């Protein structure tokens, strides 16, 4: 199917469905100007007919739209027509880390070291951006063709806020309550910090060292910032973990510091991870 931007002229070919995203449909769609091919979510207008939901796509269109970084899904182009918002992005054939950890349970400790060095390039990108994350997870970190990895889904991402004027209001549903965030001080660059230490455990052990219902009932356990250090672990994994998720932010290492912990630094970490990867656990 033909569909033409009524503002431009430029005509795109849709293709094949890549399945939901939350108020998007999401597709296949071709630039027939220079026949390359782009994963484009697609939102019908009815899906954003509040103005709470207009401001919301709006919001993570103005915010994705300025970004350039190899280690941050691209944002290509948007354009609206009577029925549709098109928003197309980087198109990432392997998936994402969900769909990868889903298949292996559990990453050996240089794939965590592979995946988590491109997150923290990326990151660092976002933050130097003073734009915080605020939904860092394993389904955001979308996987090309060549097994490089890419941070998106920029729709609870907001420009940082200094404490004195900061929403202190839980933003979104994230995968990762900070404690910070559950004590009403609102989510800082700590707070996307804390994500990722959430993140390195569930890649090296395969479920999160709190649970993920985000119920109130919960709510203490994450504050405390108490959980299960599984002796499975080597030393260093330990260790930077272990400092991610300090119950204070002002605790947490910056990111510069965490691609330079032992568990990065003592350890084989190779250039290009095998396709087989999503699949198979690599040889030693
Ligand atoms: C468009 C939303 C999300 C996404 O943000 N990107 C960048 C992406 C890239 N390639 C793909 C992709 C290429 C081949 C299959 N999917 N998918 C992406 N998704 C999917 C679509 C359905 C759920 C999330």
């Amino acid at each position: 199917r033909i569909i033409v931007d009524p503002t431009t002229g430029k005509r795109y070919s849709r293709g094949k469905t890549l399945g939901k995203g939350g108020f998007a449909k999401c597709y296949e769609m071709t630039d027939l100007t220079n026949n390359k091919v782009y994963a484009a979510k697609i939102i019908p207008h009815s899906r954003v007919s509040k103005p709470h939901q207009r401001e919301k796509i709006d919001k993570e269109i103005e915010l994705h739209r300025i970004l350039h970084h190899k280690h941050v899904v691209q944002f290509y182009h948007y354009f609206e027509d009577k029925e549709n918002i098109y928003i197309l992005l980087e198109y990432c054939s392997r998936r994402s880390m969900a769909h990868i950890l889903k298949a292996r349970k559990v990453l050996t400790e240089p794939e965590v070291r592979y995946y988590l060095r491109q997150i923290v390039s990326g990151l660092k990108y976002l933050h130097e951006q003073e734009i915080l994350h605020r939904d860092l997870k394993l389904g955001n970190f979308f996987i090309n063709e060549s097994m490089e990895l890419k941070v998106g889904d920029f729709g609870l991402a907001a420009r940082l806020e200094p404490l004195e004027h900061r929403r202190r209001t839980i933003c979104g549903t994230p995968n990762y309550l900070s404690p910070e965030v559950l004590n009403k001080q609102g989510h800082g660059a700590e707070s996307d910090i804390w994500a990722l230490g959430c993140v390195m455990y569930t890649m090296l052990l395969g479920r999160p060292p709190f649970e993920t219902t985000n119920l109130k009932e919960t709510y203490r356990s994450i504050r405390e910032a108490r959980y299960t250090m599984p002796s499975s672990l080597l030393a260093p994994a330990k260790h930077l973990i272990a400092s991610m998720l300090s119950k204070n932010p002002e605790d947490r290492p910056s990111l510069d510091d965490i691609i330079r912990h032992d568990f990065f630094t003592q350890g084989f970490t190779p250039d290009r991870l095998s396709s087989s990867c999503c699949h198979t656990v690599p040889d030693f």
